[PDB]
């Protein structure tokens, strides 16, 4: 089951002997055989070497310039080029899926595509590779975004053909060139609308354990289009909202500010302006309580997300949800009789007040700022915490096993009394019946110096990290966070009106193989060139 | 089981310190074990260079301070050198005494002493630092 | 006369350089091919997989390489730097993952459950003169 399925032509092609397998190959031993051994499959087991299945994909993943050329050009029986294995992958997918981010790997790889493109182009001009997918409904744009291969997404985005009767395969070209200046176009074709995955939105959605999310966006036509769709509507969008989300907190907060001091709600109103205003403020917190709830529910069944990312990802929808469900817990205990709906009145609106930072995305500094504070909290509290937390509980048991009788013979009170010294307030004097003070005294100061050095471990080890390895990785992710904003605004129309597209129509090209011309929605950029004429 | 009452002291030093006892099982874990393993360096090699001169400076203006005092509650050595000792934790008086003379000499002495700690408490987080190039 | 080999003595004395090449040892001529010490099962493709001999490594009966590294005194120069070499990572860490992790945890529980007994028994010492109670 191992070596299971394994031909005579899989060994002459990976010998490295073309006469053997030229003589081989003169036998007429079918070149459609596929091999289902174990020792071929994706990750069942460590050993393995997955190679698509075919011989052609054989030759090709393995430097096979020569043997690959003759096998795709006898006169005897020619192999097919869109030849699909048990998964469905194509030669191109798996030289797409054998690359592993490396520069000798990466520039042969490049080399190898171009090659088997242009042969596959000049046999049969009529067919095109790029467009056949496999099972999972990928294409080998769309797998090299999914599986964070930077360099073949890199040359495929930017690819150049010079060659005549191989123009319209290129993907950027010149419009125009004068002295020191010339335009150059890119091809936006299946890159922000593909009507079933474009390469923005696999990039925005993909999960963390993706190798290279951060650095993926820095490809040159990306970040480009994302400031133009931004610069045109984004930013109104995104001011419109902030403008009406803090007037919602502040109608909330005044709202809250004026509760009436009797017992037993509910409270029946009086005829005077305020309680008028008071009611229509209450009414308007709830009504906004519901709408975030649903709106954090619908987003949480679309998603489906792992457990993991929970909180990797999705840092702040969250957030709201728990504020929707603090306020949802306050009005049903309201409507019972109790009086607990003031506790849960006054969690929500600490934390929604809190929740403000969301809105300093859309300004750098600010931002970057906010990033490295997630960051830090996300990294630091557990794993400083937990030592604070065992010294400060040891210490004060020990020191009420001391006491004999007093106020200070329960643990709380005890546990706030240290607790004291790390602010600036400890008293070193707190009580005095007991015996042995000698004791008393070694105890407290032991704690307190261990307590000073522990703080000072802490703040060399967190700057230890930023060897200024720390503003370039947050500018990566504000802007990652930047392009999630502008896709889920754009996905959500505002209103009903449609007017945001990529660029405009153009004819850049000419005429296809066939007579008919051609539009591809380019995208001009304008470089100034003054070396290397 | 001899009839006396310091059991109850060697009880708390021996639950203080295995309390304390449980950074042993950090390492298994690695960021943890890391986080140990500087804490404990930091102990080694800082403790010693970094509490002679601050003990010196606190017991040389300890002894002026309590010779130029009269009489009183503070006339003792272990008052004194506790209420110098707050003043590192955030809790200094500056006021802690009026029966002695020459108030102007005090007021020099406690500026003084509060100065060189501050100089010397920036000094080392300075120096403690400069070791770690990465 | 101190029942030590030159592979004991080279690790003993904190030589990187002799105990790095004696561990991955390679000879590629015929009739000296069982002086080696790593070999080639077999390759296939831009993959191969290699052999590495432990023979004296882990247990030798009278004082391995392992036992030798982890015991040293302190002042012996290479001491942590020593253990980078390209087996004893990988060794030490199947080791952990096998049994190492499971053994350590259980003494962890233990421990935590006995110092909260301990803990507890303290609270509520009598309070009412000259013991025993
Ligand atoms: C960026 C990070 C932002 C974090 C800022 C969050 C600030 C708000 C912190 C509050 C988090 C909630 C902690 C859990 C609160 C439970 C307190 C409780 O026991 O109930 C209080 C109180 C009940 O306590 P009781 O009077 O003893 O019964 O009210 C409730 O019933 C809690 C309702 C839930
Ligand atoms: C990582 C570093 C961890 C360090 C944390 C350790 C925290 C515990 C610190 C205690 C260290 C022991 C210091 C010496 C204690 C002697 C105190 C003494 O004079 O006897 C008290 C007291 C006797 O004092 P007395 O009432 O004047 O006679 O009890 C004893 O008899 C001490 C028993 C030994
Ligand atoms: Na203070």
């Amino acid at each position: 089951s191992y070596y299971k399925g394994q031909t005579a032509l899989h060994i002459a092609i990976e010998r490295r002997n073309m006469t053997l397998v030229t003589l081989l190959v003169e036998n007429g031993a079918d070149v459609q055989a596929a091999a289902n051994g174990d020792f071929f499959k994706k990750t069942k087991g460590r050993p393995g070497f997955y190679f698509g299945e075919l011989p052609l994909s054989l030759a090709a993943c393995t430097n096979q310039l020569a043997i690959v050329k003759f096998l795709l050009q006898n006169s005897w029986q020619p192999a097919d080029i869109s030849a699909r294995d048990s998964v469905g992958n194509t030669v191109l997918h798996a030289l797409v899926e054998v690359a592993d981010n490396t520069v000798d790997n990466t520039k042969f790889v490049t080399s190898m595509y171009n090659e088997i493109l242009i042969l596959g182009a000049k046999l049969h001009p009529t067919l095109k590779l790029e467009e056949i997918t496999n099972r999972k409904g990928l294409t080998p744009l769309a797998l090299a975004a999914s599986s964070g291969k930077i360099g073949v997404l890199a040359y495929i985005l930017q690819r150049e053909i010079h060659e005549p009767e191989c123009r319209h395969l290129s993907r950027k070209f010149t419009e125009w060139a004068y002295g020191p200046v010339h335009s150059s176009l890119y091809d936006l074709s299946c890159i922000d609308t593909c009507e079933k995955n474009s390469v923005l939105e696999v990039i925005a959605y993909s999960s963390s354990e993706t190798p290279n999310r951060h650095d993926m966006l820095l490809v040159e036509p990306l970040n480009r289009l994302l400031q133009d769709k931004w610069d045109r509507f984004v930013k109104r969008i995104f001011y419109f909202n902030f403008f009406v989300y803090c007037l919602y907190m502040i109608i909330f907060t005044a709202a809250a500010y004026y509760r009436p001091v009797e017992g037993l709600p509910p409270y029946k109103l009086k005829n005077t302006v305020g309680d008028y205003f008071r009611v229509t403020g209450e009414i308007l917190s709830v009504s906004g309580g519901v709408y975030f709830f649903f709106r954090g529910i619908q987003y949480f069944l679309q998603r489906r997300p792992s457990l993991k990312s929970l909180f990797v990802d999705s840092y702040s929808e969250i957030l709201f949800f728990v504020q929707s469900l603090f306020m949802l817990v306050s009005v049903v205990l309201y409507f019972s009789q109790r009086k607990e709906y003031v506790a849960s009145m006054v969690f929500s609106l600490a934390m929604g007040w809190t929740n403000m930072l969301y809105y300093t995305r859309g300004f750098q500094q600010m931002g970057i700022y906010a990033v490295m504070i997630e960051k830090m909290i996300l990294r630091d509290l557990c794993r400083f915490m937990f030592v604070y937390l065992v010294f400060l509980f040891g210490f004060s048991t020990a020191v009420v096993t001391l006491i004999e009788d007093g106020k200070y013979n329960s643990l709380y009170s005890t546990c706030l009394e240290l607790f004291k010294f790390t602010i600036g307030m400890g008293d070193l004097e707190f009580t005095e019946n007991y015996d042995f003070k000698a004791v008393f005294i070694i105890l407290l100061l032991a704690y307190v110096i261990l307590t000073y050095i522990l703080l000072l471990n802490m703040l060399i080890a967190l700057m230890g990290e930023t060897v200024n390895k720390i503003a370039q990785e947050s500018k990566n992710i504000w802007k990652l966070q930047r392009a999630i904003t502008i896709l889920d605004t754009e996905k959500s129309f505002l209103k009903c009106m449609r007017k945001a597209f990529r660029s405009g129509k153009l004819l850049q090209v000419g005429f296809t193989p066939d007579g008919k011309d051609d539009y591809r929605w380019c995208f001009r950029v304008d470089e100034v060139n003054w070396t290397t004429w």
